[PDB]
């Protein structure tokens, strides 16, 4: 009952109650990724003993992300965004995906959680909860090449999966994640199941790209041009954390 559309829209820098159109969806998606960073720093603290996402009240996640201004992980940010989109009138369907790993395999089948929106006879992929380099505006569910912010995307079909692939400037196509579109479900969020500190993941979009910090590995993409640096200095590291977490 604490979920509040207006409070959320203010949190992401969106004015009024914009109309339920594709132009609005594209704006909401980009603004969310600019304003609400991905952060797994305290994700373990919000896990339920039961392993069922339903047992984590939506208001707890809303309070952490929206009221308090923090970031979150895929099943927090996309869960909130699904609810916002539904309250703004969109036909939103939850989907789970397997993420491409550094070694080229795909990880567990339902590790990543995101959404699809069916609008005006076309289906769009919606994902404001993915740590690494990926799309700032929704993709169409199509193998046709799509272009945004200096990168290309396509959603190909391979062996019963749809595969989101990305190509920045000067690089080859690489998969991001894969999913089974036919398992999309309007109510799918209800079915989700969940020493040095573990590796921290933090990122957010910028006006023309994205900034990503994975451990010490700092990545930026600006109009499709990528740069990476392994951070050594503690002060520089903290400056990058602060820049990500401050939003835009």
């Amino acid at each position: 009952h604490m979920f509040d559309v207006a409070k959320y829209l203010r949190r992401i820098g969106v004015e009024g109650t914009p109309p339920p159109t594709l132009d609005t969806l594209r704006h909401l998606h980009k603004r969310h990724l600019m304003a609400v960073p991905y952060d797994n720093s305290t994700a373990p603290d919000r896990l339920p003993a039961s392993r069922h996402l339903t047992n984590v009240p939506l208001d707890l996640v809303f309070g952490h992300v929206v009221t308090e201004g923090h970031g979150g992980v895929c099943y927090e940010l996309n869960r909130l965004f699904h609810t916002l989109l539904a309250e703004l009138g969109y036909d939103v369907r939850m989907v789970a995906a397997a993420v491409r790993q550094a070694n080229g395999t795909f990880g567990p089948e339902r590790e990543h959680t995101f959404d699809l929106v069916h609008l005006d006879g076309r289906t769009h992929l919606v994902d404001v909860g993915f740590p690494g380099p990926s799309y700032s505006e929704p993709l169409y569910l199509s193998e046709e090449e799509q272009h945004q912010y200096g990168c290309s995307y396509r959603v190909t079909e391979h062996d019963g999966y749809r595969v989101v692939e990305r190509r920045p400037k000067g690089s080859d196509w690489q998969p991001v994640y894969r999913f089974r579109p036919e398992l999309a479900d309007p109510s799918g969020w209800d079915a989700v199941r969940l020493v040095l500190a573990g590796t921290t993941f933090r990122s957010r979009a910028t006006d023309n790209g994205k900034i990503v910090l994975i451990g010490r590995r700092y990545f930026t993409v600006e109009d499709g041009v990528e740069r990476t640096k392994v951070l050594v200095k503690a002060d520089e590291f903290q400056d990058v954390v602060d820049l990500i977490l401050a939003g835009a």
